[PDB]
DNA sequence: CATTAGA
DNA sequence: TCTAATGA
């Protein structure tokens, strides 16, 4: 945690960079059970060879963490961190839309800044269009003060058109948050469930509604289940402008919605800890149910939800508010 | 790990 | 159809 700390962070540096500029899967995979297994160990690690004797790291490996070691520095690392085209391929990479396929491509026709990226345009698809439209707007985090007003907004015209559905802006934002970065909004309805094969209709209605009154101003994709966006606060009695926002809509089967909003309220260990809990209560818990386990290895059967709570009396456990499931 | 865009 | 990019 902070005593093989350079270690898997110079580690973490060399596979995030195999993987993007280089296209070697291996090697980026290399870096990285190595990086999850020198960050395992319980003492300082002092040489290669003592790192070595770890499962996953090998030679290569053990090589950089001498020089490292010997020296706060790696070339390699300063080789990287020097090339354009290698910086190149990491900033484009954070326009949305552009992976690092893309990254790269672009660097190849001669696309490295923002501004060719505009002149441009033409090679972009709507996404990365709109994901250089809003660039600077996207990178900024979402004060909760606004959180609360989208909130409050989205809540409104979901019940202006059914009054059955039910909508839970899940996220930190849920659990407490100063800021955000998107928002999430998990949304069903009773007419919606595992079986009764769709209603496609149920994620359009809401979308449009709320278009209709411009809350969404952009579409980035639009399923049937799955909405992505950009959104804004009706900025004001001017002077003072919103800035443009990510959001996500997602249909939920409501016979699955508590386990969904359980999941994505998260957070990721409060998650993982009440994962591997239902376990020992002998259960299984995932983004969609929870099935009381069997012996034989196995089993399946999927227990009835009505609320994040059934699933806390499941594994029997102490209802947590969302503020307090930080870990 | 599953959902959408695109080509 | 597959391959990319988001997500969480
Ligand atoms: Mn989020
Ligand atoms: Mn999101
Ligand atoms: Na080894
Ligand atoms: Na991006």
């Amino acid at each position: 945690e902070t005593l093989n700390g350079g270690i898997t962070d110079m580690l973490t540096e060399l596979a995030n960079f195999e993987k993007n500029v280089s296209q070697a899967i291996h090697k980026y995979n290399a870096y990285r059970k190595a990086a999850s297994v020198i960050a395992k160990y319980p003492h300082k690690i002092k040489s290669g060879a003592e790192a070595k004797k770890l499962p996953g790291v090998g030679t290569k490996i053990a090589e950089k963490i001498d020089e490292f070691l010997a020296t706060g520095k790696l070339r390699k690392l300063e080789k990287i961190r020097q090339d354009d085209t290698s910086s190149s391929i990491n900033f484009l990479t954070r326009v949305s839309g552009i992976g690092p396929s893309a990254a790269r491509k672009f660097v190849d026709e001669g696309i490295k800044t923002l501004e060719d990226l505009r002149k441009n345009e033409d090679k972009l698809n709507h996404h990365q269009r709109i994901g250089l439209k809003y660039f600077g707007d996207f990178e900024k985090r979402i004060p909760r003060e606004e959180m609360l007003q989208m909130q409050d907004i989205v809540l409104n015209e979901v019940k202006k058109v059914d009054s059955e559905y039910i909508a839970t802006v899940c996220g930190s934002f849920r659990r407490g948050a100063e800021s955000s970065g998107d928002m999430d909004v998990l949304l069903t309805h009773p007419s919606f469930t595992s079986e009764s094969t769709k209603q496609p209709k149920l994620l359009h209605q809401v979308v449009e509604q709320l278009q209709k009154v411009h809350f969404i101003t952009d579409t980035l994709s639009k399923g049937e289940t799955k909405f992505m966006g950009v959104c804004q606060l009706p900025s004001k009695n001017d002077e003072k402008e919103y800035p443009h926002r990510r959001i996500d809509i997602r249909l939920i089967p409501k016979d699955q919605y508590y386990c969904g909003v359980l999941y994505f309220t998260g957070s990721d260990i409060f998650n993982k800890n009440m994962r591997a809990h239902a376990l020992e209560k002998g259960f299984t818990i995932n983004e969609y149910t929870i099935r009381p386990l069997g012996v034989t290895g196995v089993a399946g059967e999927p227990l009835p939800v009505d609320s994040e709570k059934d699933i806390f009396d499941y594994i029997q456990w102490k209802y947590r508010e969302p503020k307090d499931r930080s870990e």
